[PDB]
């Protein structure tokens, strides 16, 4: 997250981090069900761990912490390179979460975001671009949803309704390391960090996020088919 601020503690209980030994965080994820996470399809990995209810980046022990193992990874069937449409994937935890003020799922909105909607995106990604610089703790940033028209103009021929743009204010954007992370609007999960221009936070170049309102039926049917 470029130009964000340390998140308040306990305000992102659905935020997750994906790690692959020792504790190298490669993507964020979002707890959307007592036993399911949602992350970007390009964040797929065979072996990895899931960390929930943990504020800092380093593996410093925290009381609210809860570690898990991903038993099943299911990317949306429409995901493809280099278009990157349908950039979402379901991950099943080995066991259900112990609900607490630290670890709590969030609902996925079925109503699509309209131009002007203020949303909050969080992550442990780099706070600088192109120079890499990781934060100490979870970063938060409010971004506003642009119109699908402007979105398409900014990235001609590389955008469809499976995504949406957000982040008008310059110097502020999501970046590498935030991928798979949540974009919350109106108390609901509206999107996942997917991609954007590079370097991050270039003026008039908004971040592109997975448009989750288009996948509620698939998400719920997939979870039920594996319960
Ligand atoms: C983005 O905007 C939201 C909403 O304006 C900010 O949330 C506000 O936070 C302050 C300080 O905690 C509260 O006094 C307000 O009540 C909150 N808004 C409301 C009315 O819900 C949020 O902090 C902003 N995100 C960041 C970190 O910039
Ligand atoms: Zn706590
Ligand atoms: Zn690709
Ligand atoms: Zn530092």
């Amino acid at each position: 997250i470029i130009n964000g601020s340390d998140c308040d503690m306990h305000t992102q209980p659905w935020q997750a981090a994906l790690l692959l030994r020792p504790n190298q965080l490669y993507c964020g994820a979002v707890l959307v069900h007592p036993q399911w996470l949602l992350t970007a399809a390009h964040c797929r990995k065979k072996v990895f761990r899931v960390r929930l209810g943990h504020y800092s980046l380093s593996p410093v022990y925290e009381s609210g912490q809860q570690m898990f193992q991903g038993v099943k990874s299911i990317p949306h069937p429409g995901y493809s390179h280099p278009g990157h449409s349908n950039d979402l994937m379901l991950i099943k935890l080995n066991r259900r979460i112990r609900p607490t003020k630290d670890v709590r799922p969030i609902n996925v909105s079925s109503h699509c975001p309209s131009a002007g909607t203020k949303c909050l995106v969080s992550g442990w990604g780099t706070t600088k671009s192109p120079q890499v610089h990781f934060p100490k703790v979870l970063q938060c940033l409010n971004i506003s949803v642009l119109s699908q028209k402007r979105c398409e103009d900014a990235y001609p021929r590389q955008i469809d309704d499976t995504m949406f743009c957000a982040g008008d204010k310059a110097g502020r954007d999501s970046c590498q390391g935030d991928s798979g992370g949540p974009v919350v609007c109106n108390g609901s999960l509206q999107g996942l960090v997917s991609w954007g221009d590079y370097p991050c936070a270039r003026p008039n170049r908004p971040g592109v996020y997975t448009n989750l309102c288009k996948f509620t039926k698939w998400i719920q049917e997939t979870i039920q088919a594996n319960s």
